[PDB]
């Protein structure tokens, strides 16, 4: 279930930063019949940031309901503050979604042993899958390989989207976990190389604009089909480079409406809309991946 | 009013993580004994990131309140959601602060324009004079000098806390700015060479232990005694660099409870007590400065 | 033959600095019984800096004298002025190596198009095979994969010692190469990660203290046995970090003392004796890997 | 003699590469003219790496002999090998130089104790003046100031030129050495900061190309008149800057050319000719500063 391509979807917004439903309608149909293994409910991309805890659960619980039992939903949890983020834990508890993502606290910066006592009282308040994400370039906090091992022996936290695109994470982190913890992707541009070192999927923004390709590549990479899955690779890889021309989710969202799949790519300040030599980059990456 | 030194004022908790009032008295009582410019309340040192909006303004009231017109108060604002920024802006305007300290969005890693946006719309919500708070190290984000420049322009934005250590940031900045325009150093290991550059002080963690000592140093700075300055500069270097031991604030607390300021130091996850290696680099550092 | 455990041998030296035979015998003859590849010989390791032209030439040629056609000797011929690298280019032609390994200008940091003309220059000034060498850690300059790409079009240049860890450098060089170029590992750290993505062998610093280890850990690699590979890489893991404590080459000439393969752990000024620190955490490596 | 606008000149070259005795000449004259403290000959803008200690010697003695005691010349003596720095060293004594300029070895990573004994070592072989020299961008090897301040505990070691940009090395130097120790920028973009902090003057790329107005800058600094100096730091900042658009001395030697200083901007590979941008970048900065 936590395999393949995943995608961290963007949060359609109309002109006024409001949810736009239709959209979220568009995206969830484009996913459920272009072979995204499950859709990632507001994480980084999906605007965390900028929704308040209530229009947060209503992004979910609208990705649930429009996904109708076709296609898992994990739901972003991530929180700076223990206390908050057992609150958004305890908020899908029932919901319907399958695990839950949860950052390293940003900002705050707390020591290995802080982030070991953050993301264990977050898991003794569900049963529902806990999957880590560390993401040190946006948080300043790098939560270490011998960390994830010690977190790896509570029974729900059951895996990792590592962000850091350092490839030695892959087996660092193996060789302290058991064979079944999840190792995922959070770096587009390294997720073929993460895969072929072991990782069984990536959390990918990519998969926004590229759903199928993405999919496809990775079954081929799950399968040892490297040379296959790199050839797709690198049609994706102006995507996987350009997609942060701009910081994310600025690129992916005008992307998402050059293809038709959102009515706008409005964003809450202070993510801006995309720059003249942004939308030109993206573009060129859309055309050369042949989906423009 | 926003010169000398500035004190962080950590936010001291009982056993349970809830404020203690009694501490937070003997904080202030003390600022106002030592030479304190001016309490900063509820920054970072203040553990922003694990208040509830509601406890952050208790907190900041609270202050107003103890302090009774005796050393003003600049409140802690900052938020990486627009929106939010403006909501705590409007919470304090009418309160008695002086000021607001508003650090740049984190976690979310906006552009400069959208820095400009986010400060610009906050400015045009308040009466209140704002100081600009610059940390990539913690928020993933770099304000840059030119964008500091065009913030300047705006009636309200009065200055800037400067927590890089860059020290080539004074005069890139100052070269774009009125003279009138604030620079304050976030950074207590280079404050002294700030002020030395011309820098009007320190929006201190230092000031937390060492409040006579750090009023002293910046008050011969401004008066330009640089080597008096710098000798009690020396005394406070292990102080500047160990405060810094564990993250900022889990050894400044624990310096607080051992000079009898605050009854525990405790603090909220995912921020975690000083460690024994900790303890001991803290200790060596005070009796240093022969506040021990 | 440019594949496998190839070793960046030490030269072994006397108290007064001076190269030891009988050390340089024992060495040639432990890689020989022990499966090493190739020698690397006066590179990084075999401390090239301190050796005069006229001396470097002479451990070459020595090294190739007991090596006695029992195992592949490939010259370090870099240098950071090119006439200086074509006049150490010549000096190999016709001396029996099978191949240079030549270092980007180090201190004077050209331009991506200075590499390009450098490494242009001795491929045209020799008939033996060349293998460029990225390590910007100690040169101050990165010859980044689109530079590695035009180079490779040159007759005589058939790979790449990329020593910066960076394992998205595989496939990013792989990509703009035809698949005879051979690309090799620099860092043995990221030796196993770089194999398992392609790599097709490693230039050791470890290889010089556990040949046979890094022969078969290289030997299961390029056979596709990544799990028994991987656990090789486990035993040495320790010894891949402290080899490094201090740098390279002062702590794997203390680890050959050790193990009696060179009679004194000698280096040339500005290189110095491994500390006691160093020394206690090489010893605990070679117990690991079951080596003491 | 060791105090303000000290030049790091370029060697001149004829398309050959070989040194241009009227270009040489021309340089020497325009420094007399124009306020210029003292002349260090074959230094990194020197190209100290492509020329041979023969050719070194040669510009050295050149430079004697066309000063004819106008001005005083420093000799360049760095090398990575403390035999080779040696070499440099006693070459030198009785030629006529003031001082010697002596780079941290660089590509080969001493060692903090390593550094003590290879600047030890050369001090031991000469009565002349020593100026250590920290650039670790280049060099891969960063002297700390723990290091400075044990080495200027030796009589002929008198000073350093700092080239990180990182102003708060300045007082922990301070801190460490005697009040005579010599403090000089080696980073032309905080040569003002780091003379407004107590450094004593510049060794610099600038002065190549704005001789007058960098004497200038350093006498106004040095006599306090730090608004009068930065007046003329800003009109040099695009200089100050841009002379490193590519690595220098590419864009300082066309600058020279550009001024009529030098008949020809060649460098030895695997140093290149400026770019077109490079050419444009140069040119505004020029303009900029009036010298164009
Ligand atoms: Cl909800
Ligand atoms: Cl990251
Ligand atoms: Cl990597
Ligand atoms: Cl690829
Ligand atoms: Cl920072
Ligand atoms: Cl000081
Ligand atoms: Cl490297
Ligand atoms: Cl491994
Ligand atoms: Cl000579
Ligand atoms: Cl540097
Ligand atoms: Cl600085
Ligand atoms: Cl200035």
């Amino acid at each position: 279930m936590f395999t393949g391509s995943i995608v961290a979807l963007v949060t359609p917004m109309d002109e006024n930063g409001n949810v736009c439903r239709t959209s979220l309608k568009k995206l969830i149909d484009y996913h459920v019949a272009n072979g995204t293994s499950a859709i990632v409910s507001v994480g980084t991309t999906g605007e965390s940031a900028t929704l308040s805890h209530e229009e947060h659960g209503d992004v979910v619980m609208m990705t649930l309901e429009l996904a109708d039992g076709r296609i898992p939903v994990i739901a972003g949890t991530g929180a700076n503050a223990t206390a908050e983020a057992i609150s958004l834990t305890k908020r899908f508890n029932d919901s319907g979604v399958v695990g839950c993502l949860t950052v390293t606290p940003y900002y705050n910066r707390p020591t290995q042993e802080g982030l070991f006592q953050h993301f264990k009282a977050i898991a003794e308040h569900t049963d529902l899958p806990q999957i880590l994400y560390n993401v040190p370039s946006r948080t300043g906090c790098d939560m270490l390989p011998e960390t994830v091992g010690r977190l790896a022996e509570i029974k729900n936290i059951v895996g990792i989207k590592e962000a850091t695109g350092n490839l030695s994470r892959v087996h660092q982190i193996k060789e302290l976990v058991s064979d079944d913890f999840i190792l995922l992707s959070g770096d587009d541009a390294t997720g073929m190389d993460f895969m072929q070192l072991g990782g069984v999927g990536v959390i990918s923004v990519t998969a926004n604009v590229a759903a199928r390709e993405m999919a496809d590549m990775c079954r081929l990479a799950l399968a040892g089909q490297f040379a296959e899955a790199r050839a797709i690779n690198q049609r994706l890889m102006p995507l996987h480079t350009k997609l942060f021309v701009e910081p994310n989710p600025i690129p992916v969202k005008w992307g998402c409406k050059a293809l038709g799949l959102v009515a706008t790519d409005t964003l809450r300040l202070p993510m801006t809309p995309i720059t003249d030599h942004g939308r030109e980059a993206v573009t060129a990456a859309l055309k050369h991946a042949g989906l423009l």
